[PDB]
């Protein structure tokens, strides 16, 4: 009910002037990038004016709408091409709200995570790999026992926790590669998760989980060698090699099944007990 509209309020109509106002806003995003990607029609007018939009364009990666997020998302990744040093204050203004929103809070959204990870697609201003441990300290906070009672009776792909429990899956995939502490934890959570669910078949969070898997996938291969007497985990593998979001996981392992050979032969007469296994 503000300065958007001239006679044609919003308190009294919904769906006929939203659309109308979404629309609206991709097309001045839209227009606002083909500007600022000519040189010397918006970069060096006034200074700062393309700041000045830069501020709009984080501002407008809050609404809960993912196509303005995803238009806005084009507008980011075709604008950042003539990059700067010169913003450096409203990284402190733009990406401020969506990490305090990631804070001790315990009610994340999901078009929240999900601008979250478009703007995690850069690699300024979350140099300390922090977020993680915060990431992780939500995803234990929320497969509680308490929220997972609410899962009890209904079906798995509806309800709010697991659509936020794979949000926070998936924006593992795009955190900065440093060496993955949280390699060991995320797995051993994620197979806790499925086991306290009891499913043994296809679940909702293994294909995030996949996308995060096959990007560094080079210390995978030798946690996985490094643990091949739990079934669960080679059950775990075997579905998630098969997925089409990890395509480089599966030719590394296709040049190591030898090894695999080697490990349960000479790990056979140290049991016996478990060679059906």
């Amino acid at each position: 009910e503000d300065e958007s509209l001239s006679t044609n309020i919003q308190k009294t109509t919904e769906y006929s002037t939203s659309e109308q106002l979404v629309q609206l806003r991709i097309a001045c995003i839209k227009l606002l990038a083909i500007a600022l990607k000519n040189e010397e029609f918006a970069t060096a007018q006034q200074g700062n004016i393309r700041i000045r939009i830069l501020a709009v364009f984080f501002k407008t990666m809050l609404k809960t709408s993912p196509e303005i997020i995803n238009t806005t998302y084009e507008a980011l990744k075709g604008s950042l091409a003539e990059n700067s040093k010169l913003p450096k204050e409203l990284l402190q203004n733009g990406l401020k709200p969506l990490l305090m929103n990631l804070s001790d809070h315990q009610k994340l959204t999901v078009p929240g995570l999900d601008a979250l990870s478009k703007l995690l697609e850069l690699l300024i201003a979350y140099f300390k790999v922090e977020i993680g441990r915060k990431l992780l300290d939500h995803l234990t906070a929320w497969c509680r026992v308490e929220v997972l009672d609410t899962l009890f009776g209904q079906d798995l792909a509806e309800q709010m926790p697991t659509k936020i429990i794979v949000s926070i899956i998936n924006i593992f995939h795009l955190l900065p590669p440093q060496a993955d502490m949280f390699l060991n934890d995320l797995l051993l959570k994620v197979m806790l998760l499925e086991r306290k669910l009891r499913l043994q078949l296809d679940s909702p969070f293994r294909t995030p989980l996949a996308r995060y898997l096959n990007r560094f996938h080079n210390p995978v291969t030798e946690y996985f060698k490094k643990n091949m007497t739990l079934r669960q985990l080679v059950l775990f593998m075997c579905n998630i090699v098969q997925r089409p979001e990890a395509k480089e996981l599966a030719e590394d392992f296709e040049k190591e099944l030898d090894n695999f050979y080697d490990f349960y032969i000479s790990n056979i007469p140290k049991n016996q007990v478990r060679v059906v296994s």
